[PDB]
This record gives structure tokens, C-alpha cells and sequence, in this order.
């Protein structure tokens, strides 16, 4: 697991897992997504950065 600062890899985590774009998620479908993802408190920019909500 060599994912950034404030990031988390999960071998079964919310594929369509929220974002800057969609701070709202609900699964993307029967199958978790194995990688890296944002951490309680950070959101994926379109450039694949785990930034803060708050920095958005």
C-alpha cells in the first residue's frame, strides 16, 4: 500500500466511493473496489489527490 498522505487502500471499499465532485456516495455495485481511497475527512480531486472537503 503505497497510496498518499490521508490516504487508505481497501481491498473491498465503496467503488463509486465519494468525492470532490460527489460528496454523496451509495455503492457503485455488487463488488467492493480494490485500491487506494480518501480517508474519513478527505475527498479524491479529479487529479486522483485525497484532498479535504474543506479545500475543495
Amino acid at each position: 500500500e503505497e497510496c498518499g498522505p490521508n490516504e487508505v487502500f481497501n481491498t473491498c471499499g465503496s467503488a463509486c466511493a465519494p468525492t470532490c465532485a460527489q460528496p454523496k456516495t451509495r455503492i457503485c455495485t455488487m463488488q467492493c473496489r480494490i485500491g487506494c481511497q480518501c480517508q474519513e475527512g478527505f475527498l479524491r480531486n479529479g487529479e486522483g489527490a485525497c484532498v479535504l472537503p474543506e479545500n475543495c
